[PDB]
């Protein structure tokens, strides 16, 4: 390949602080995320939703890059991050076109209990994969895990997904609208070795194969509600601060003020990704299901 | 002779636990009854539950005041300042005798602050006394007195309509999130008072007790930038430790580049309310407070 344009999102949700943070300081003095032969522009994407601390003005801004909203005449009818997400992608792609940046990684925090976690959007490319091995293995012994988003119809539109390889990086557990010192450097740690595997590798490092485990979606779950549609029960305390950990058919997963437990049902485990997470109340997801499966990466190297 | 009791929910609408049980409580209050004592659940400000948010137009826990309650009803002020009329004629008015007796006012922080009673009188013996029963109740899970009565710095909350304004705090909780733990302490810690309440209406006497409160001094901003911007955060030796003593030496703060900057001044002091996601607004990156003893009296009644 060789790895020209690299971008650093933050601020797609404005009350998730530690990027815009981040992003606000290295705008400041890029140093920090510079590397010899390798230039990267930070960005604060959603600066409206900053400015008043708050996910999002109109509609959430990392659910839209398709072909529906950014191609739309542009005008001031639509909603906010509508407007913004073209003009996102007018300066860092055209989304699916040669011109667009090579790699974009976009910056987040959860209230769930996830530690370092990066988002593959593509389960055979062998760019990111080796990205996040290479990650991963730095970070340690910090866990560092691995949600695959891909979904035949659940795959969503992300900032990122702009780019040829689209990063997303997420971290918590953290309050919206709070900075956290050990969130905030948890995520500089991400952000330092996956740079550091960009020069490596544009220095023409051979990569030999890797695998890593991933936690691959296959279901999204709301509270069970009332009539009303009001919350009936809430995250169990077994399973609250279980991201990632086996929970079985048996095991306890929500629980009522009376309060009888609500168990998990069907016949298989799963894993559990973005337990409790505040944002996800009003798009009815409590908790994702996921399975933990392998993925290979081949060899890789530059010119 | 402790007659009108309410417990209120959603003071801040994106604190979850409270409305949570506020909610559930008007469609069986059974929780919350005792015998021969009834007890009104309500939710105050029910515009910013639905959109689950903290305040609409301001703060609705501050405007309990002559300024504000004193105004002309009318669809043109801020609706916060509309509600707290209708909540004091409802509860109060304020300064009158027919006020409730007792309000428990419901509320979460991102602080790490476990279970805590806010104390807007010094004096008060029954409210000394009713708090002793609840952090020795619920021991050994810890709990913890915040003492905000000062000449400047109290503010005009929405319990202090009643004659025994009670505040129910308990932390670290996300705003948007129902935690089970956090559910599970709060309701506890009214269990026990309203326990009290009836032990003191069933005439059981209450020996002289002393307990340990944490009083305000003042309230400070995190350093920022030439432009207002944040530039330190909390340190992560201070991060979580609220109630834990903190010495000139230790370190308070802590800026992108690697600098701590530190306590300073000429005394210990116990912070409270560190890292309130609700106060980055109000410039409080943490309040400082003082360890202070109290004591009351023995109390009966007829
Ligand atoms: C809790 P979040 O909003 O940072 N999670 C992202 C997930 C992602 O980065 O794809 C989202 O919901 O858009
Ligand atoms: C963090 P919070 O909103 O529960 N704190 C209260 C403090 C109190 O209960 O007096 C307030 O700011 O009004
Ligand atoms: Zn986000
Ligand atoms: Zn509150």
């Amino acid at each position: 390949e060789h790895i020209q344009k690299v971008a650093i999102f933050g601020g797609t949700h404005g009350n998730e602080l530690t990027g815009v943070f981040l992003v606000k300081h290295w705008l400041e003095n890029g140093a920090e995320i510079q590397r010899t032969g390798l230039e990267v522009k930070p960005f604060i994407t959603n600066p409206r939703a900053v400015k008043k601390c708050t996910r999002y003005i109109d509609c959430d801004l990392n659910r839209i890059f398709d072909l529906e909203n950014l191609g739309k005449k542009m005008s001031e009818d639509l909603p906010y991050e509508v407007r913004r997400a073209q003009e996102i992608n007018h300066l860092f792609g055209p989304k699916d076109s040669e011109d667009s940046y090579d790699i974009i990684f976009d910056l987040h925090n959860t209230t769930s209990n996830m530690g370092c976690t990066l988002i593959l959007e593509d389960s055979r490319n062998n760019f990111l994969i080796q990205m996040f091995h290479y990650i991963k293995t730095s970070l340690a012994p910090l866990p560092c895990y691995v949600y695959l988003i891909e979904h035949p119809s659940l795959k969503y539109a992300t900032t990122r997904s702009i780019a040829k390889y689209p990063v997303g990086i997420e971290v918590g557990p953290q309050p919206q609208g709070v900075l956290r010192a050990d969130i905030l450097d948890q995520m500089r740690k991400m952000i330092k070795h996956a740079l550091d595997f960009i020069h490596h590798f544009n220095e023409g490092k051979e990569f030999p194969p890797c695998a890593i485990e991933v936690y691959k979606i296959i279901e999204k779950v709301d509270y069970p509600r009332d009539e009303n549609g009001e919350i009936a029960a809430i995250i169990h305390p077994n399973l609250q601060d279980q991201d990632w950990k086996p929970l079985h058919p048996g095991d306890p997963m929500f629980l009522t003020l009376d309060g009888k437990t609500i168990p998990l049902g069907g016949d298989c485990t799963v894993y559990p990704v973005f337990v409790n997470e505040a944002a996800y109340y009003e798009k009815k997801e409590a908790s994702a299901k996921t399975t933990k499966l392998t993925l290979n990466a081949k060899s890789i190297r530059c010119c």
